[PDB]
């Protein structure tokens, strides 16, 4: 039995929905049950299969550290009661990221560029990066088969987390178009304003001064 | 009788509140009503004073353009009735604003910086403007009025518009704080995500020049 | 009935008129006229239309703060008096305002380019902003097609006023990148010698430095 | 049980030691085997615990891909046996990987500083990196408390990889006249790149600069 | 006798006063006379002295060519009449004048500086060059006694005129301010929408690029 | 009666004529006649007319300051002398004046450049200058309508003086030949040493960028 | 017996000395003699001792090619003649140089720096290089000290000659004083206008952009 | 009698010949001699002609100073002796030589372009200066008129010593964007000394650059 948590965004509009999928499919199946921490009855719904079940959770329970049971009662598994549980690690105050845009460093003779986006010291565990191109996500543009995002694993040093998120797409749409990307992060510690913290940029407006320099000695006979 | 448009930066979690002031107070008064384009009995509420007649609105209606009305019923002036009419523009498709953040232009000298956010094209008339000095809106900080801001009026052409934001401050600031300011644009073309276009200014490095060397000397040929 | 500041390029040559309309068409008119504070007689002159009455005022009077009245006597409304009142403050000592020329506002997406004036704190409210290509108003050589400007209202701090103002063209016309504009401003504070403030830009200017090379020096042990 | 792969490091002098633990604690134990694919006798040593099983293994094997087996055969788990092995995904050719050192990442509000290596591309799975500061990579009387150093996880792209690896300390050492630091990545392709970051001071006139470097002189005493 | 051409700038406003001189002093003196081409009585006024007369004059008049004529009618100088006349060249149309700011000019020995404004290839003769330091008259600053400015002759090449106009003053005020000094260029033809013409300089303008670095990376072998 | 000046450039010769030409020919002539301060008899010559008397003179009476009469003694106007004077100011001590060879501002539009030549603070007041365009004098070349030039007048501060040159040609030219330009300044402030200055324009490269590289990798710890 | 040919510079006043000096001082000696080719009786002069003989010599002569013999008539030596003779070679018609003048090559601590010119494809031998600094020579200045000036020897390709000459000077000097310095060559070709050719420069007029970068590999152990 | 220095660049072996010719050709000879400076038979050898005398020299007694005599004896002119000497005035420390290479010297009149090549300071007055393109002689495979070179001769300001190299070709050549032209110095207080200038354009945006550098790199293979 597996569980997934609740998705951040739409819990930055104090509504979600935590579902709970069964894995024990070996033998039969009878159906789900979600309950409280003391047994009582928790009134759930039902998803697209009888195994998952659906549970919608407000900004309240979710913030306060409330822990549900998700369980299975399968005829021939009633002997014993798989009663998972979610558990959200709770405790401390937020801190706020510190996010970098750092500009690619890919030379003209490479092939693709690569936009990172790095975000450090928040304490929070749960995190989200997404990306916009001009204005409209990654994901939505039209512009849409020749970018590619991705985000890499969280690091921790002390009691605070960092990760790295990632967009590539070709060079030569990056040194012939002029438009803004901005890399978008999602945390809890904005919750009382914005929900939100962005960083942007563009080639043309960096203007880094710069010299480039190759020498080649074949010290060939 | 005058009313108040309701405040975008909330409406854009779908609820807001039309709060109706009356302006007849050379005479006596006795009560607000708030009713339908055809004059039905229309649900409200009551503010500070009697005077005052709040009603709460969603997304929906406001967006649809849906039409109610605030009349004075004194017992003098119930003759006639001011039933005043909140008409808001519908009109058509949006269209998404193209933010520009432009930088200060003063010099070392002048005692005072300005961040100017020039936001352009965006057909509905509705648009706010923020600034975040490091990461939280400027408004409540650890600035004491150190900071001030102020938005200009709308041009028209077409049936678009533009408009500009600026942030004054004294230079001292400007030059020894390495921080990272941004305009945000509360606006209505992007309801589907964000809700919310930022530009930034990165200060907290300054690293001018940049120089990339590479030197094979292949002993081999 | 409304009446119409006048215009300040005028005035830089000590004589404009002042202009009054009537605005009561519901019933019928029948005369204009132009008095005095004190409601003396006050020599007055006739428009194109009964309803429009021109008063000429000189510099003197403009500036000492003189309050001009303008009465509408039609045969029904004679019984009260719609004697509007000209009253031009005068509380200070007038701030030469600081012009700045903001960076360019080019968007490739649509082919724009839109060009930024900016006048900083000045005390007296009375100002104009006008634009020259080379070295003639924008408004004689091809504005009916290429150029459009425009200026925003003005904005209150303290004592002191600010105002935005701005010139938008075609992008492929930037790229001529062989005409010199300037925005040219008009205020009460240059009276003793030429009436204006001059600032200009070229489509050259703060563009970074850089320097690329590769070099293959075939040595021979 | 769990298996540890052998050392790149080590086996870039073409030997290893490929160590193999056991989980199943929960009851006895009885002794470890190393077996072959086809089960045959393969020889093997034994390390502290009796729980450990080390084999030694050439380039040779690691490189062509050879499978061996790890196996527990407790005297109360005979009845099965958990015959565990080492697959490694062999393919292709190996791609020559580029190293990009990004820019640095400043914040001063905890007055400390990073700096991130990056490794583009490269077929196998098996990379490592490592940071030196004037060569001296760790335990070299400087990284004690004052350099610290981790390294992300592998994101997959097609059938290719690549990975970040950051290196964090006070920005006090940031400011020192010139210090050399490195970010050289051992592959299976017999890399041993290294690329140097630098903070330089401009000597003409004092401004700073951010050298990169990529000497691949192969100059041996 | 010798006249006095009226000043260009007073006739930039459509007035001026062409004053009469009587040199004929040798003799005594009895009245001045101001008459027209056909000797007709041309009404006058007179200056401070019996031998000054002074004649207003508007712009159409002068711009027409209209010619006058100063007499003197000495008692003893009676038999002969020496009937001055005004001749104004008229030719075809104008011509508008192409200003440049060309380098500047100093000199260590002598510690001092002069900026340069040329004027080229404009047909009436009359023009006038004034200088600004930041945006007030030259000869009106706190700094007048130190500021030196003067006009040459005119060069007619052909039909056209030009002619240089410099400003001098210490080095030391050259070096250390941020002072943007401007020449500004009266003139006929540019008369219906701006009186004047106006360019500027400043010490930071027109520089090359350096760049001045040294390493030493110690490897190891 | 009208004289003319010795050449400079052939007083730098120490030798030149001075001419003497009669005016007064409205009445018949007689002969003219060259005599000294003291009214002696001073050699002479004749020239192409009798109205027209040479005088050869030396340097040293020039510079020395001697004066020289030239009379006409028509036979109707023997009773008076029209006997003029040549008078030419010495005192103070030579001053050497600073030349300023200044670069055309135009740009690549036009069809016109000018090159301009400022000489400053020559005390004797009497300078010539020339320009070169290849070793050659402008007037003496292969192209002579090709090239105008035309110096200015005099300006006077205090006790020295200031002039400007003028060189202009077309555009075309400016960007073909590859020339040297040069302006030669005769002035008797270095009599003792070379007769000119001289300052030059170098026109037969274009090698606006140089960079200079080192590598040193001793092979010696 | 030895010659000396005759100055140049002072050749550019059509006239000069050519003396002749005698060293057969082993013997006594009776006196010198000038003759013609045809030995005829030319006119001579005596120099500070009786061995050396003078005779002057106009331009016109010089350049003709002619001639002179100058000889020694010891009481012992009578037997012979030693009539040495004075061959100037003049064979073809002059070709005018092309000088060129390079700025020093010196980066930075070298403590000298060196400005050379460098004279191009003259026909004729003669030929004599001086140098000025703020147009005064560099012998009687009043830092002749510090200045050293020298001329290389010829080298002949086909018909014409070149040669190079030197200034030489402290770095501090160069970088510390802010003048203008010149190399004048005196030459045959030019004896139509100004008898001289001549260069100049300064360092800071005189700046391309240029990029300056070293590296050192100490190989240490 | 004349003799002729030992090949600086075979001396670079340690080993040289030093031929001693005899010039008194106008009577017979009979035999030419090599002896020490106390007259000791030294052994020798002989050239193709007999007037010729050959002697090997090791670096040792070069380096040291020692001196040789040539001698002549002659049947008629055993008289006397003509006991020639070879002295090579050595008496101080040797000092590394600076080697520049200054601008082109580039003559479109004659399409022609020379560089030069500028040896400052050397204390023992024997050098040998090359030039090579491509690392190839100029004497191999490339000593057509394609390409020239010559020599100055030596000047000396004190105890140190400089020379002037120069090679010349056509411009075509020239204009090909990558050549590599090289100097090498020969000089006893070093060995050799390499310096190399190139003629290459920047690759991202054309702008011909002249680089220059020297590669100490051992790089010994
Ligand atoms: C580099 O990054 C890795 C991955 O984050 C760090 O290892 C991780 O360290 C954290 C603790 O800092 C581990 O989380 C928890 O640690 C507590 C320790 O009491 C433990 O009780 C919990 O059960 C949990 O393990 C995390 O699991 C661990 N992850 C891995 C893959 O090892 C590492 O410490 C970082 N090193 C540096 C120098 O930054
Ligand atoms: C510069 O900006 C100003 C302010 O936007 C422009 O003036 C405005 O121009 C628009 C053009 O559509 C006017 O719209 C009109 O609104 C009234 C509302 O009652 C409507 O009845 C008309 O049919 C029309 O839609 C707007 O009123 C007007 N506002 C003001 C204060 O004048 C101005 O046109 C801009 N400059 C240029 C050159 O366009
Ligand atoms: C941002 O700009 C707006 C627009 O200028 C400022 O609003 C203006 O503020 C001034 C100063 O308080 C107001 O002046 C007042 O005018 C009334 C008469 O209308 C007079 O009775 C008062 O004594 C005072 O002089 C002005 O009316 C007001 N205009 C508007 C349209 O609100 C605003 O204060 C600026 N600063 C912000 C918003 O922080
Ligand atoms: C972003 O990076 C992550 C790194 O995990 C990528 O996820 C990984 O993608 C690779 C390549 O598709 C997966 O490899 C697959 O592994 C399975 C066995 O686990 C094998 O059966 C497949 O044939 C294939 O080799 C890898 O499993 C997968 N890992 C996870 C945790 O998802 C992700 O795809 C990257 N996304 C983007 C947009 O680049
Ligand atoms: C700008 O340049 C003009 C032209 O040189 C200057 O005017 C000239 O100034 C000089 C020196 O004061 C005058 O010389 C003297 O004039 C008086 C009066 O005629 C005479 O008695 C003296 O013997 C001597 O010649 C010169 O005449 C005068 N010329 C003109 C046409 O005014 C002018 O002063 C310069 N501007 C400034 C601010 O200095
Ligand atoms: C490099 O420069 C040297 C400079 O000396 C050139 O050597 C000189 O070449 C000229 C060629 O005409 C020689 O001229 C000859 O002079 C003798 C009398 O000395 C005369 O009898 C001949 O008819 C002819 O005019 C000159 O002597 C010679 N000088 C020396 C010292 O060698 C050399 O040729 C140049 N080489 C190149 C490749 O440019
Ligand atoms: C310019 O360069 C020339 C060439 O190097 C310099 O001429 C040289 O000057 C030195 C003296 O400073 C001479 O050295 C002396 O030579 C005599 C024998 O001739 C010897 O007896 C002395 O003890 C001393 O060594 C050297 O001969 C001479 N070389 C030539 C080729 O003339 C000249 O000094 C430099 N400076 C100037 C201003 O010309």
């Amino acid at each position: 039995t597996i569980i997934e948590p609740s998705l951040e965004d739409m819990l930055m509009n104090k509504k979600a929905q935590l579902v709970c999928d069964v894995n024990e499919l070996v033998p039969g199946f009878l159906s789900v049950k979600w309950e409280n921490d003391n047994g009582k009855t928790l009134t759930s719904r039902k998803g697209v299969t009888d195994k998952i079940a659906i549970l919608d959770i407000t900004y309240e329970d979710w913030s306060n550290g409330t822990v549900f049971y998700c369980a299975v009662d399968h005829m021939e598994n009633l002997g014993d009661l798989v009663k998972k549980a979610y558990k959200r690690e709770t405790g401390g105050v937020p801190q706020r990221p510190s996010v970098f845009l750092l500009a690619p460093a890919e030379q003209t003779s490479d092939n693709t560029v690569t936009l990172t986006c790095y975000v450090k010291d928040f304490y929070p565990k749960d995190v989200l990066v997404a990306w916009l191109v001009d204005d409209e996500p990654v994901e939505r543009t039209s512009s849409s088969a020749l970018y590619q995002f991705n985000t890499t694993s969280q690091i921790q040093s002390g009691r605070t987390y960092s990760v790295y998120s990632q967009l590539t797409f070709s060079n030569d749409l990056w040194k012939n178009e002029e438009v803004v990307y901005s890399c978008v992060v999602y945390h809890e510690s904005m919750i009382k304003s914005t929900n939100i913290i962005m960083r942007t940029i563009d080639r043309t407006s960096n203007q880094p001064n710069l010299v480039n320099l190759s020498l080649n000695v074949p010290q060939r006979c």
